[PDB]
């Protein structure tokens, strides 16, 4: 109820992928996407990133829980700002 649609994630193994993070977060509700912070000196991620959610009603529990399992390693998550891309303005059009 009036929370944000995204979260921060940190403590990831170098073994863990962006697709692993996207998969492991789906246990609470639909994850739309995930991304990681890459180091251009190594082309590996720094052990941290972000996850996009279908609804802020899911994100409330995800962000309330401090620690989350990914590839059996535990990581923490935190608040992150939303981004506008959806549109609710559909209509139930039809005829007899």
């Amino acid at each position: 109820g009036s929370h944000m649609k995204k979260i921060f994630v940190g403590g990831l193994s170098v073994n863990t992928t962006v697709e692993d993070v996207k998969h492991y977060f789906e246990q609470f509700g639909k994850v739309d996407d995930a991304m990681l912070m890459f180091d251009k000196t190594t082309n590996r991620h720094r052990g941290f990133g972000f996850v996009t959610f279908e609804s802020e009603d899911i994100v409330e529990k995800v962000c309330e829980i401090h620690f989350h399992e990914i590839n059996n390693k535990m990581v923490e998550c935190k608040k992150a700002q939303p981004k506008e891309v959806m549109s609710p303005t559909g209509s139930a059009r039809g005829r007899s």
